[PDB]
């Protein structure tokens, strides 16, 4: 399995280990976010004010606390890790689906929500356009204890189509099992 630093290639490191809750799946680091070495730092998008919004955390993160997360039962990567910018615009070689695939594998988080439909659509070989937000079908192949969700993007450019629902839902969701859990 790779290290979190991807052994000094990865832009920005993943944050993962055993025992997550949810493990939110971007397309690839933005510039802004590359360059600040931490996640979705681009001040307009709406990642860290959303998970605040819908109590995944009790304060907003700022972009540079972003490893804490796990804190919170969260961890973080991307289907591409040694390039940023806009999925339009990434080399064709930068998407590693494969790489993503070995860590759910090895680290076995309860969740997988990919942050939007593109990474989901590189990971799971269906075009965007058939895509639901909110949970997935389980399907191949992948830890079963592993639900799979695809999210309406946060990026500025998403304003937009970006609705709450299927973040609140999947707040709702992690709130649950990590009461079930205590239970």
């Amino acid at each position: 399995v790779p290290d979190l630093t991807g052994s000094g290639e990865y832009l920005v490191p993943d944050v993962l280990q055993p025992g997550l809750t949810l493990v939110l799946v971007g397309t690839a680091p933005s510039g802004i976010s590359a360059r600040a070495r931490a996640y979705y730092a681009n001040p307009e998008n709406k990642f860290w004010r959303t998970l605040h919004a819908v109590g995944l955390t009790p304060r907003q993160l700022v972009p540079q606390e972003y490893a804490t997360l796990p804190q919170y039962g969260l961890g973080l990567t991307d289907v591409a890790k040694r390039h940023s910018g806009v999925a339009a615009a990434l080399p064709g070689e930068a998407w590693r689906p494969d790489e993503l695939r070995r860590k759910v594998e090895h680290y076995r988080p309860r969740i997988v929500a990919f942050t939007s439909k593109r990474g989901a659509s590189e990971t799971l070989g269906v075009p965007t356009g058939k895509l639901p937000y909110g949970p997935q079908p389980q399907p191949l192949d992948w830890p079963a204890e592993t639900e799979l969700w695809v999210l309406p993007s946060t990026s500025p450019l998403g304003h937009n189509h970006f609705r709450l629902e299927p973040w609140q839902a999947l707040g709702d969701r992690v709130r649950e099992l990590r009461g079930a859990a205590e239970a």
